[PDB]
């Protein structure tokens, strides 16, 4: 990793083994969750391609997912060399060279070269480019696996609606649902599968209400019996 | 966050995984309580909008509440931009400009822009303003996930006066209650089920008597009960 | 807090969240009790009123006790305003105004104004003053949540003298009685409230005995607990 | 090892007991698995020959494997002298003396002399060359002590295809055979030792399909994907 | 504690809360065991008398022993004053004042003086001296609560000698006596208070017997040792 | 320890308790095994007598063995006394003394005197001198404890050669002998204690073969000798 110094330009220092073990633990529990993505992003601030490779190539768990991630990195790298030709030709002496896909993923690039890119003026952001391919591969393996199924969740007869709203949002996190999708899903799932005594209020309120308006509706409707009707 | 004592070089570093893990664990044990708010503020000392966004996105529980919190932030950010003529927007050479509400929320602003405003003299306090908006949304979430009604808090025969006081002041922490209303409540709600002589002591004391005197008041069991000495 | 306490140049730095958490967990894992108070002073050496308020606001629990502390520091502010009234009207241009109780307790006065008082002649250390007010409140909680008098202690029939002395000192610390009175209590009262079997041994040391003479006496007194205690 | 941390230039410092204890724990429970190599690489970032010797001598387990590793290192060290034959004694004072093979292994060299090579301009990478010799030895012992081998692996009759690929991949990446062999095993061998019902689907798909296309197929083989995962 | 980077320049740093918690918890678990002494030695690294007093003041457990430790440091502080004649009144112009025993134990000194002594010509190591006195106070607790009379010790009938040696040496460590007297005790009392079968071996060896020679002696005392080498 | 290389020469640096715990974790699990010597050597880099005594005192259990180490040091100190004639009377401030054997072991001496001896011309490297005495004591406990009998290791009729050599090498490492004797045993005893059906194969293989050639030899009769238990 390479970070700002109070005494001058940026300094590279070795990765901690304890943070590396802590990384392996979040990978083990949270590989199939969006939770690992900001933790990885925060960890990877000031990371070289070598550091990013060390983080990936340390892991021994989930080898099918790791191979799919490596295949994804190769696939993104192949696209980069299609997108960018070798414009600058055979390398100009003295000058910084322009990364190819394999250079970005650190297979044809050494650590001191990467530190040179980090410390160059203007900054050359090879690590910042590479981590997005890694994040994309993590999203892709989750998408291929698909553990979460939105339409399955429903309420028993006297269950609180407010917790079901939380369960619905919890179940919907990784799917990439827009505001329009949330409006549609409110109509095609949430209003339909709600507590039966809450339904009349929700039908009056309609699927274009705010989440706060949904949350602050249906007061005390949950728990034993049908209660005395407000409408 | 910005780090160090602000002398010579204005260094800044990324948010730690340890801090993010500690925050997630705090959310497990202490939730969104007013007692968490100064601790969250302590985490947020010299924080950028990017660091603040990283903390919000890390949390995996309370997903509906997170969506309400983000849309509350978007409402506050919109409200800010109609509180004066709008600040100048994003620029390709990266001239200093000023932050509008979305820049404060971190949704139109780069990390380098955020550091730029923060290290400007006089500084524009974007992280502090955004931290306050996050706290304002967290204040909404705790209130939604609170028991209802101050009028259910009343003195009874069952428990010491202390427990009613503990409940009463705990209840109003996120509410920002009136002092005159609190005096009226202290006079009314907290003398309700007292027996005549005990009610007379509370009446004689009034609402501006010390809690130390109120705890020590009302010796022995109610009615013809035992008076706390074996003679 | 202030960097290098009262001995430095009066430069500020933000509170540690880990240190703030450690304060909350001292309260959780020991409750408001004598051993909290020196630990509180140790973490609070250079603390500002804002830092001290931040510590009070994040406790959560012990709300009735915290109210007695709030009333105690409200009374200290009231006493300060009563015995040190500020000059009437807003101050004349270009000078330092006198401090009110609210200014000292960090609610009406800015940190830069407080540093203004710390760079005054005489210097007024608002954090140091406010800590004494807080310590009086903590001592009041400690006395209140001690439900016994020092005069009502008696050594058990099956209690060794060493565990009685430890229990006596813990009881004595809760009581806020005068310093030469506390020395008189250790010299006279501790032997007087020692058990019948130990008491003849202690009386035979004579009235001018040192702590080591008392503490190395009474061997075999305190039944199976004494036998468990011996090394 | 050598470390900068906040320093502008590399500082030689002793290997931690924490580094050594983690190394022993990794060796004892994971040596014959390719998890040892990246963690060894991380724990030996800027390691000296003396640090590497300290690590090698701190192992007490697996002495036949350590001897096979030592013999493999001994050949490469013996080879280095044939390839790069050192004239002993710099011709004119003002130079570092050249590393011979036993100097790289640490046996004929002393630590300040080793640091002189490693802090030279450009660096003379004696630790990295020694690590390459160690890695060739590690790659020898992992195949030797493997309990299972690739051709013996077969898909269970009720086993998910996605888990079978993962289980096959764990064995495959502990195989030390060349990329042509690896590519034949992943593209051809894996399909053959798949379950009969699954294998017919793979035959219909054909061998030119990518891993994404292969993982897309094989629906209705094994239990649900969300079972037995950490969610 | 002090944090140092240069010769003759010292920077005051706060005590770690992790260190304060560790110090309290080991004392809670183990009481004032000998095992406190390495933990105290580790946790008081670069400690000042102010830090050491804060560490003592922090403790709330074991008050009778803690008061005895406080008497013991005061006895040591008096012992220092009674054996050094110092200066009456103010020190002569431009000289550092000479530390008294109460200055060493931080009763009459303050933090600025303490760093002054540590950077004096020659240096006076007031914290390290005070640490020995604190250790004498910790040691005192074992002698008072144990009956350390050296001729009343015995070896058990089936006891394999080594535990008796551990007990005898522990008795010597607890007891206050001359090194020459303790040397005489190894030739006399150790042989004398041994069990008959072991004593029979010891008489043949004679009083020049040593710990290495002792280790392979007494191997059948109370029966065979069998496959144990930890007894 | 005095482990810093840049800035002040004799600048203080604290020992970490977590680093000491990592030493304890190895020492408890492995006891007095040959790997203690490199672990202790890495730990005791740049150590003072004060640091060395902390390291010794945190080793738990085995007091008779620990006293044998202490006595081995005491004998070195007795021998040292003849070699170097040093004497002192009563001790005062204002002079940093001459090093006696007890001072070198740190019993009668403190950090600043020890620093003064390293700042003397010629230096006296008191911790290094003491450390060699400690290493002899540690080696003696290791030789006393670790050996389990090389002469009882021999290949049974259904034992794999590969299992046998690994166990023989572990046992051979445990033996207290010289490397020269161990090389002779490796040549002779290892082949002689082989089973006669494998011994004929070893004769055919000759001195020429790699350990891997020997390891892959001696098929059938016994089990596979490398497929282990599933852990």
């Amino acid at each position: 990793p390479i970070v700002q110094n109070l005494q001058g330009q940026m300094v590279h220092q070795a990765i901690s083994p304890r943070t590396l073990n802590a990384w392996v633990k979040v990978v083990e529990e949270k590989a199939f969750s969006p939770e690992v993505i900001p933790m990885f992003s925060a960890l990877s601030e000031g990371a070289t391609p070598q550091d990013l490779n060390t983080m990936l190539n340390t892991v021994g768990g989930h080898q099918a997912a790791m191979q799919m991630l490596k295949e994804t990195i190769n696939e993104e790298a192949a696209e980069w060399d299609r997108l960018h030709p070798v414009h600058a030709g055979p390398i100009e002496p003295g000058q910084m060279r322009e990364p190819r896909g394999s250079d970005i993923a650190g297979t044809t690039s050494t650590l001191q070269e990467q530190i040179g890119w980090m410390t160059h003026n203007p900054p050359i952001p090879v690590g910042e480019i590479y981590k997005r391919w890694i994040i994309l591969g993590l999203n892709k393996i989750v998408r291929m696996y698909s553990p979460t199924s939105i339409l399955d969740i429903r309420q028993g007869p006297k269950e609180p609606f407010r917790d079901y709203v939380d369960r619905f949002y919890k179940t919907l996190r990784a799917e990439q649902a827009s505001q329009e999708v949330k409006n549609w899903m409110t109509e095609t799932l949430l209003v339909q599968n709600a507590n039966p005594d809450c339904k009349t209020i929700l039908k009056a309120l309609g699927p274009a209400a705010t989440l706060e308006e949904m949350m602050t509706a249906c007061q005390g409707v949950g728990g034993p019996g049908h209660k005395a009707r407000v409408l």
